[PDB]
């Protein structure tokens, strides 16, 4: 694996995980954030993770929202906890 990349990815978890705890909830906003999340996990790695699939759901999800639709506080969180387990299974790869 190459440092700088798992160094990228962690800091794409950290960021989201971050976002979301400051209520980001627009397409706008979280589209970005996990194509980027994404691309920097891709990169290090093509290995398959727990949750890996589920986020590749969220973007297909958040991709049909429409412009000033909002995701719902419970979807904010399952999105949260998504990531804390793709994160922490992605961690036990390395």
């Amino acid at each position: 694996f190459n440092a700088k990349y798992v160094a990228e990815a962690t800091g794409n978890f950290i960021t989201v995980m971050d976002a979301l705890k400051l209520n980001y909830n627009a397409k706008d906003q979280l589209h970005p954030l996990l194509a980027e999340l994404l691309i920097s996990i891709n990169r290090v790695t093509r290995d398959d993770f727990e949750n890996r699939s589920k986020l590749i759901d969220w973007i297909v999800r958040i991709n049909k929202l429409s412009i000033g639709d909002t995701l719902t506080e419970t979807q904010i969180r399952e999105l949260l906890f998504d990531l804390e387990l793709a994160y922490k299974s992605f961690y036990a790869l390395l």
